[PDB]
C-alpha cells in the first residue's frame, strides 16, 4: 500500500485499517471521532444556549450495528466538543431486552422527566426488521430516558408495566415500520383538537408523530398526543397524520413517496423562521419533513423530503395532514433529516450525508463512514413580483402561487433553506478570503475557468450569481477539486430546470461512486427583468460537496480524487455565445473554513474490530 | 382474605401479592431474599476459607426470566449474608447481545483471568430454546466473567472476535441444548490424556463438560479441554464424555435419562472425600452428575442423577465415560445439582428444591419460590462384610459389588451423601435438644405415636435408627409437620425396599400438590446379623421434608399444612406385631434449628411486577 498521491492510486484494498483516514476526510462539519454513524437524533439547545446533537453510531465499526447515540456540543453550530464518559463519545446504548438490538433515532422533550431533558427514542429488540420484511409487534418500541447532566448520560426507565417501554401496542397491523418518534409542541394543534378533547381525553401539550407505513398500501406518519400535560407514560394514539399511495409520486420535483417513512417530522413554519402562533398568522405554513423508502432507483433507495399540509379536524379527534405541495429536502447523498427549535423563532435542519461506497471496498481504509450535512434554518420563503410567464409556474409543484388582484404579478410561497448564520461567519472569518472580479461568459469562454485565487487544499466555500437569457441554452457552473486528471462539475442549465453534479471525472479512484447527480431548480422569473439568476452557493469539505441554490435547493454529494493537486476550482461554460452570454457576479472564494472539532487530533481511528463468528448466528449487524 | 390459621383455610387466591410470605417459608436454609430462584451457581471457597453461592434469580417475580445470578456468602454453610450492591443482592445479569436472554449456569476458575476468580456460564440470546423445540447455534453460548472483589461484582470479557462469548460452535448438529459449563481441574484426565496431546494439541490444566443431547437420539455431556495453560478464551472440543439414549433407563434403582441433560458435573470421590490423585489410588471412583429431562412423568419431567464411570481413551484424543452404575442423588421435587470442592479434600453438593404448585396457584401471595437443598458432603460409601443373600444385591445397579476371597462376604461400593457437618452442629447447637428413650414397636404399637418431647414450630431435625427383621412384612418411619387433620408419614417399608412419603393429608390446602413420593432403599444386610437397619434422619423447614436414609439416600419434598398447631411429629407403625417387631433407638428431636439468615428481617418482600404487554410480544419470559 503506497500513500503516494502524486502518482496514480495503486491497489488501495491492500491498505490497512484506518491507512486513509485523513485523505478523504471532512473537517469543518459534525462528523463522528470514528467508525460508523447514520442519523442525526436528539437533538436539541440546553438550557445554558449549547447545541446538543446526537447520532446513531456504532464505534470501531463500518458498519451499522449494536446502534447507539454517539453525542456532541457546540455553541454556534459549527465548533464541536465530544462528550467523554464511561463509553466514550456514546451517551446511549443497547442495555435491556426492550432496546438490545438497537437504540435507534429518537427526539427530545426538552421539560420532561422530573423536569429533565428527556429522550423518547425508538428501542428495538429481536426479529425480522424492515419494510420488505414481515416485522411484528414488540421488535419496535418506543421508550423514554432522561438526564439530569445536560447530555453527559441517560437514565432509562424501569423496564415493565406502566414504565418502559411507553408505546408498543401497533396502531394498525401489518406494519412495514414503527420508529422515529418526533416530539414536539403545537398551539396550531392543540386548536384544532380543543373541541373534540372529549373524544379521546388526550389534552396534554406535547405531540408525537411516528413514522411508518402499511404493507402493500403506502407510507404512513401516525399521530400521538401525550395524554395529560406533566405525565409522560401515556401517549393517545389519535390516528394517521400523512397517508400516502404505495410508490405515489406528485410529480418531477417531489420525488417518491415510497412504501415506508422515515425519520419524519412536523413544524411551522414563518418568512422569519419557526412559527408558534396557533394559527392566527396567516403567512404561517404547517409542514411536515419525512424520509421514504424503495421509492427510488438509487441513492439507497432513499428520498428526503418535504411537504406543505393543511390540517383538517377528523370527526373522530384526530388530525389529517392534506398535502398542498410537496418537495425534496436534499436531492443528494443524504438522508435522515431532523429538525428542532433554536431560540429567536428558529426552526434548525440537520441530515446524514452517506459516503459514496456502496460496495464497501474501502471503507475498512478509511477506519470510518459518514458525516453530518450543514445546518440549516428552515423558514417559508416567499417571492414577490414573479412575472406569470416563468415556464412551468402554475403547476405548483413543490411551491405554491397566488395571483395579483390584477393578475399581472405573482406571489411564490415555498420552503426555504440556509445554512445557519453562525457557520457562515465563522467560516468566512477563518478562512482566506478572495473576492474575485465578476465574469462575463461569451464566446470567448473556455470550458474551464480556473479562479484567479485558487483552493490551497480540500476545504473551502465558493459563492456565485449566474445571470441567464430568459431563453439562454447556455450552461454554466463550478468545476471543484480539480487537477488536470481529476475534477468534478457542477452544471446548472436553465433550458432544463436541472442542476447536475457530474462525476465521471471526479476520481482516478474507479471503485467510487460516479453517477450524476440531479436536482431540479426553478428560476422564478422577476416582472420586468430581461434575465434569470441563479445564486449558487458551494462547500467542498474533504470529500462533501454541498451546493444551495437561492436558498431552497440543496445537493450534498461525495468525491474521492486520488492525487493531492485535485483541489482547483474555477467557472464551466457551455453554449455560451457573443448572442447567448452567462453574466457571473458576487463571486467568492474563502479557502480553509473552520477547524470543527479543535480537541481532536487529525487521526482519531481507534482501530476496527471484528464481532466475530456469532454475528451471523444472532443475524442482526453485519459484524464489522 | 383471612390468615387465620386456627380455622379450615378460605379461598386463599383472593389474598393480596407476599401475604403469605412467612406462612411455609424455609428460615434455616439457603434461600433468595424474595422471588423466583432455582439452580445454583457459581459455587466457590474463596481466598478467605469463607463460601460463595450464586443462584439463578428472578427478583420481585415469582416465575422464571431475565435470569441471573443472586449471591450470598457463608463461613460454614449455614448461616449466610446477602451481598449488596447497585442491583441488590444480583452479581451477574442479562446485559449483552450475547446473553440478554438469560445469564445461565455457571461455575467457578478459581485462578483465571489475571489470576482471579472467573466464571464460565452459559450465556442466551434469542430464539427457540429448548430440547422439544427447534433450537439453533447461538442461541446458547459461554461466556467469561471474572471478580476483583470476591464475587461483589464481576466484569464481563467484551463482546467480539477472540473475546466473548469464547464457546459459540455446535460440536455436533441438531443439539437438544448447549449449556451448564462445569469446569474442573483433573490430574486423572491428564494423566489419560497425557500421550495424545499432539493430535489435539490442548494442554490445559482446566477441563469443562457442556451438557445437552442430539435430537432424537438422547442425552449428551460434551468435553473441552483448556488449550493452553494460563490461557481462557481457548477450549478445544474432545469429544463426548457420557453419551446415552434417548429415554433409555439402566432400571429401577436409577431413574431415566431423557433426552438431553442439564447441570452436569464431573468428580473423582474415594471414601473420605474428593480425591485429586491420577488414577493411582485404587479407593477412589470416577464420578458423573447430571439432571435429565423427558424422562419422567413427573416431578416437573426432571430426574437428578449420578453414575460411577470408568474412563477409556479414544484414538483421537478424547475420553469415554462407561457407566459402571447409575443411581439418583435426590428421589424428591429437587434438581440442578451443582458439586465444588472444599478445602480438606472434600466436594460439597448442594441442590435446587422447587414447590410444589406447578398450576402456579399461590405462587404470588407467597411472593417467592424456591429454596437450596442442604449442602452435601460427597464421598465413596464403602459396606463391608455384606451378607450374600442381602436380596437382589447382584443386581448391582446404583452399586458395585466385589466378592471376599472365599465367596462369603461382599463389599459394597456406592455414592455417600451426607449433610455437611457444619450444618449438623450449627443446628444441635443451636436447638432444643431432646434426646429419646428407645421404642419398641409390636402388637400394642398405634398407628401414630406422638414422641415424648414434641416441636414447637415448623422447623426440626428427627433422627432415627429403625431395626427391622430379615423377613419382616411390617412398615415404619415417621409422621411429621402433624395436627389431627394435617400430616406427612414418612414411611420405609422393608418388604417392597420403598421409602414413601405420603402427602394425601399434607395440607386442607387442595392446590398444592399431594401425590406420594419413593426412593428405593437398599438394606445391605451384614454377615451375622439377624437384622437389618435403616438410619432416618429428616429435616422440616417451613414447608420443606428433607430426608437423609443410611448417608446414601435423598428425598426432598414439600408439605403446606394451612393449621398453626400442625408442627407435631412422632413414630409411625404398620403391621407390627408380637413376632414382627421393629426397634427403634437413637431417637432425637432438635427443636429450632438456626436462623440462616440473620440479617434478614422476617418479610424481605419488595413487592412483585409485571413486565406489561410486551412480555408475550418478545415471547421469552412468562413476565410476573
Ligand atoms: C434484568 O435485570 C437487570 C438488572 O437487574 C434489569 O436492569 C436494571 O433495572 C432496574 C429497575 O428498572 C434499574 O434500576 C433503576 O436504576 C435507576 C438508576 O439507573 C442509573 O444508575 C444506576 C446505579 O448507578 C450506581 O451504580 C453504578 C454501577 O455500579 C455506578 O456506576 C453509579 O455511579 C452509581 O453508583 C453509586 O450508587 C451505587 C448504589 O446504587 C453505589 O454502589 C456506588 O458506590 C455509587 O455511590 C446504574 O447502574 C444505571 O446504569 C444502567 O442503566 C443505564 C441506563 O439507565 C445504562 O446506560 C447503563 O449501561 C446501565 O445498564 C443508571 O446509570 C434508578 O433511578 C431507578 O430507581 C428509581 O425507580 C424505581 C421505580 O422504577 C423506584 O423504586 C426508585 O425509587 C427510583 O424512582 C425514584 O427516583 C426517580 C428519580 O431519581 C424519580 O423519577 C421517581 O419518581 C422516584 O422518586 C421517588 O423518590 C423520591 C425521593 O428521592 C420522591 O420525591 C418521589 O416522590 C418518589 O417516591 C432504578 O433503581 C437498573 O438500573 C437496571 N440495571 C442495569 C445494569 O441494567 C433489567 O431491567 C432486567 N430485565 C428484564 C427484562 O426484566
Ligand atoms: C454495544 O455497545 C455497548 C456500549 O458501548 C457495549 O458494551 C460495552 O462494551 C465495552 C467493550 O467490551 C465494555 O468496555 C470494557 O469495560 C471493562 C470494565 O467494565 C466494568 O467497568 C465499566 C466502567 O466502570 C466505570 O464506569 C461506570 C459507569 O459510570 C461506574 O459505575 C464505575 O464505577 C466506573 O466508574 C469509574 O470510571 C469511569 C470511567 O470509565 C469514570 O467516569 C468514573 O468517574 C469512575 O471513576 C462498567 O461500565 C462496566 O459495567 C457494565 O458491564 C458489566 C459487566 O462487565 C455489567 O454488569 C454492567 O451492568 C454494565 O453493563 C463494568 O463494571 C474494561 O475492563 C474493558 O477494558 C479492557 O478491555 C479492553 C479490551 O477489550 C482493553 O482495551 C482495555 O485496555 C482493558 O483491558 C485491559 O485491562 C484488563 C484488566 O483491567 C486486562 O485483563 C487486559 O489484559 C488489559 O490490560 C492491559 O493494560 C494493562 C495496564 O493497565 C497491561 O498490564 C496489560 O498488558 C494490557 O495492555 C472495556 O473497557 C463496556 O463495559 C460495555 N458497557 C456496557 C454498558 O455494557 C456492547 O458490547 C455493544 N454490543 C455489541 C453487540 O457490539
Ligand atoms: C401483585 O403482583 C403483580 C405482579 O405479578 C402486580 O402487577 C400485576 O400483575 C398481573 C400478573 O401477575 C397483571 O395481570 C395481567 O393483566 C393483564 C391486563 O392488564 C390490564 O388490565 C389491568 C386490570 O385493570 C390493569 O391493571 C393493567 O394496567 C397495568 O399495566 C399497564 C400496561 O399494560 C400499565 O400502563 C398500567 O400503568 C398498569 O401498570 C392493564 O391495563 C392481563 O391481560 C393478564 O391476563 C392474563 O392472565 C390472567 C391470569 O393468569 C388470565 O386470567 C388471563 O386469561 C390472561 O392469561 C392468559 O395467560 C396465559 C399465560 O400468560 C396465556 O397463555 C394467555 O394468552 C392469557 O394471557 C393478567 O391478568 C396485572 O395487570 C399487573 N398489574 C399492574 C401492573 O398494575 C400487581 O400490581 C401487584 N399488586 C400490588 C398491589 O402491588
Ligand atoms: C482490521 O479491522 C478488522 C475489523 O473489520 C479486524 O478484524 C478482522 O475483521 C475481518 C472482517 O472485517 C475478519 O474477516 C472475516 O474473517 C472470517 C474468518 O476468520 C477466521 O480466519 C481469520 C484469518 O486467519 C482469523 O484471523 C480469525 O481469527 C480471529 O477471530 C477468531 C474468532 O473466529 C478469534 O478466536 C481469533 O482470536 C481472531 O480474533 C478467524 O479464525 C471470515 O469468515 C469472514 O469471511 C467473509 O468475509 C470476507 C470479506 O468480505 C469474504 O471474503 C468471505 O467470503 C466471507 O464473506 C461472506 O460474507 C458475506 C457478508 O459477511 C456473507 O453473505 C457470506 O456468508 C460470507 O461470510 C471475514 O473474512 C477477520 O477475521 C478479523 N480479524 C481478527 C478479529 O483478527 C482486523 O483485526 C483489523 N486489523 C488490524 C491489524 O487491527
Ligand atoms: C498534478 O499532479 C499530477 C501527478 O503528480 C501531475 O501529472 C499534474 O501535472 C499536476 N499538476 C496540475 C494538474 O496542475
Ligand atoms: C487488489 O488486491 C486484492 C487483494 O486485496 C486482489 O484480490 C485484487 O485482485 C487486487 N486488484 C487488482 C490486482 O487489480
Ligand atoms: C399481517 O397481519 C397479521 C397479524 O395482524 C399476521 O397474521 C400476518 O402474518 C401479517 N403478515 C402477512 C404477510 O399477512
Ligand atoms: C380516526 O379516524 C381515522 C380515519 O378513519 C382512522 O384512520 C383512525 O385510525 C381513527 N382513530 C382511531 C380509531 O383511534
Ligand atoms: C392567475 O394568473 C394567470 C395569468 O394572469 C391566469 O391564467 C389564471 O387564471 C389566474 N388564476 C386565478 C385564480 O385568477
Ligand atoms: C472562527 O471559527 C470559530 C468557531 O466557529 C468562531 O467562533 C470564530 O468567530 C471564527 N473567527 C472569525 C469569524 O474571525
Ligand atoms: C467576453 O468575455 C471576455 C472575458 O470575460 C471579456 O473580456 C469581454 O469583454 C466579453 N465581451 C463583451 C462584449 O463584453
Ligand atoms: C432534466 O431532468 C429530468 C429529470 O427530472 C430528465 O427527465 C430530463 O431528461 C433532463 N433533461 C436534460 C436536458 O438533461
Ligand atoms: C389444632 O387446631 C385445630 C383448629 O384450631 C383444632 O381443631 C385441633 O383440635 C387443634 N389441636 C390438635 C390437633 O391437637
Ligand atoms: C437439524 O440440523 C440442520 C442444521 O445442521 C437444520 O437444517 C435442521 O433444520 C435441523 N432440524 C431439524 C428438525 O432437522
Ligand atoms: C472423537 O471420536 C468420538 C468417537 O467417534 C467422536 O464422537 C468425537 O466427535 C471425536 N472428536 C472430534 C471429531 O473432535
Ligand atoms: C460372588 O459370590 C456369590 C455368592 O458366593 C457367587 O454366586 C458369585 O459367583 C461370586 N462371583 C464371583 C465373580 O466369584
Ligand atoms: C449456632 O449457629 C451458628 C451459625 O451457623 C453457629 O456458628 C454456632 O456455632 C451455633 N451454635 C452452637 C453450636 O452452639
Ligand atoms: C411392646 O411394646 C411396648 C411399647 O413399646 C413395650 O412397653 C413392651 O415392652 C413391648 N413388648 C415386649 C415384649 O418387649
Ligand atoms: C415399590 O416401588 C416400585 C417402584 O420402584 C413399585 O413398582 C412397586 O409397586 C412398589 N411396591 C410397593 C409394595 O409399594
Ligand atoms: O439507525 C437506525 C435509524 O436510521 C433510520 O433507519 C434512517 O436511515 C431511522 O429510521 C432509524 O431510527
Ligand atoms: O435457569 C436456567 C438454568 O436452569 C437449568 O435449566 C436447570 O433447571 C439449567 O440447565 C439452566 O442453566
Amino acid at each position: 500500500c503506497s500513500l503516494d498521491q502524486t502518482v496514480a492510486p495503486g491497489n488501495l484494498t491492500l491498505c490497512g485499517n484506518a491507512t486513509l483516514f485523513t485523505t478523504f476526510r471532512p473537517k469543518a462539519r459534525f462528523i463522528a471521532p470514528e467508525g460508523w454513524m447514520n442519523a442525526p437524533m436528539g437533538l436539541y439547545q440546553r438550557a445554558d444556549g449549547s447545541i446538543h446533537a446526537g447520532y446513531q453510531s456504532h464505534p470501531k465499526h463500518i458498519q451499522w450495528g449494536n446502534i447507539s447515540q454517539g453525542a456532541a456540543y457546540s455553541s454556534d453550530f459549527t465548533s464541536w466538543t465530544d462528550f467523554n464518559g464511561s463509553e466514550g463519545y456514546k451517551t446511549i446504548w443497547p442495555s435491556q431486552i426492550y432496546d438490545i438490538r438497537g437504540v435507534f433515532d429518537g427526539s427530545i422533550i426538552k421539560e420532561g422527566i422530573d423536569g429533565y431533558p428527556t429522550i423518547l427514542y425508538t428501542s428495538t429488540s429481536f426479529g425480522p426488521l424492515g419494510a420488505t420484511l414481515n416485522e411484528a409487534e414488540g421488535t419496535e418500541t418506543q421508550s423514554l430516558a432522561y438526564t439530569t447532566d445536560d447530555g453527559a448520560s441517560w437514565i432509562k426507565l424501569g423496564y415493565g408495566a406502566g414504565q418502559n417501554p411507553v408505546i408498543y401496542e401497533w396502531p394498525e397491523t401489518n406494519l412495514t415500520g414503527f420508529r422515529d418518534p418526533y416530539v414536539f409542541q403545537s398551539p396550531r394543534l392543540e386548536a384544532l383538537l380543543a373541541n373534540t378533547t372529549s373524544i379521546t381525553n388526550a389534552t396534554g401539550d406535547h405531540f408525537a408523530t411516528i413514522s411508518g407505513g402499511v404493507h402493500g398500501d403506502g407510507a404512513r406518519l401516525f399521530l400521538y398526543r401525550q395524554h395529560t400535560t406533566g405525565e409522560f407514560i401515556k401517549w393517545t394514539y389519535l390516528g394517521p397524520l400523512v397517508t400516502t399511495g404505495y410508490k405515489e409520486s406528485y410529480g418531477e420535483w417531489s420525488g417518491n413517496y415510497g412504501i415506508n417513512f422515515e425519520t419524519a417530522g412536523v413544524t411551522r413554519l414563518n418568512p422569519a423562521g419557526a412559527a408558534w402562533d396557533n394559527g392566527s398568522d396567516t403567512t404561517a405554513v404547517d409542514f411536515v419533513t419525512f424520509g421514504t423508502e424503495q421509492g427510488r432507483a438509487d441513492h439507497q433507495n432513499h428520498w428526503p423530503l418535504w411537504a406543505a399540509v393543511d390540517y383538517e379536524v377528523r370527526d373522530n379527534g384526530s388530525i389529517e395532514a392534506v398535502i398542498a405541495y410537496s418537495g425534496v429536502q436534499d436531492w443528494g447523498r443524504s438522508y435522515a433529516y431532523a429538525s428542532f427549535p433554536v431560540e429567536g423563532y428558529r426552526q434548525v435542519s440537520v441530515g446524514w450525508i452517506y459516503e459514496d461506497d456502496d460496495n464497501v471496498i474501502l471503507a475498512k481504509q478509511f477506519g470510518y463512514q459518514g458525516a453530518f450535512t450543514l445546518f440549516r434554518d428552515l423558514f417559508v420563503k416567499v417571492v414577490e413580483n414573479v412575472s406569470p410567464s416563468t415556464p412551468g409556474l402554475f403547476e405548483q409543484a413543490s411551491w405554491s402561487t397566488k395571483n395579483s388582484t390584477d393578475g399581472m404579478s405573482v406571489t411564490v410561497t415555498t420552503l426555504g433553506q440556509r445554512v445557519v448564520p453562525e457557520t457562515l461567519a465563522a467560516y468566512k472569518g477563518n478562512s482566506t478570503v478572495s473576492t474575485l472580479a465578476p465574469v462575463m461568459l461569451n464566446e470567448s469562454a473556455a470550458a474551464y475557468t480556473p479562479f484567479s485565487s485558487q483552493p490551497t487544499d480540500r476545504f473551502y466555500a465558493l459563492t456565485g450569481s449566474f445571470e441567464f437569457g430568459l431563453n439562454t441554452t447556455a450552461k454554466a457552473g463550478f468545476r471543484v477539486l480539480a487537477s488536470e486528471e481529476e475534477y468534478t462539475d457542477i452544471w446548472f442549465d436553465p433550458a432544463s430546470e436541472n442542476l447536475t453534479v457530474v462525476r465521471t471525472a471526479s476520481s482516478l479512484i474507479k471503485s467510487f461512486g460516479n453517477d450524476t447527480e440531479l436536482a431540479k431548480v426553478k428560476l422564478y422569473e422577476i416582472v420586468g427583468a430581461e434575465s434569470k439568476t441563479l445564486n449558487l452557493t458551494v462547500f467542498v469539505d474533504g470529500s462533501v460537496i454541498e451546493i444551495y441554490a437561492n436558498d431552497e435547493v440543496a445537493l450534498s454529494t461525495r468525491a474521492y480524487p486520488w492525487l493531492a493537486n485535485s483541489t482547483g476550482a474555477g467557472l464551466l461554460a457551455d453554449g455560451t455565445t457573443a448572442g447567448d452570454v452567462v453574466g457571473v457576479s458576487g463571486l467568492e472564494l474563502w479557502d480553509g473554513l473552520v477547524d470543527a472539532w479543535p480537541a481532536r487530533p487529525a487521526n482519531t481511528s481507534q482501530g476496527l474490530v471484528w464481532d466475530g463468528p456469532t454475528a451471523a448466528m444472532y443475524g442482526l449487524f453485519a459484524g464489522y
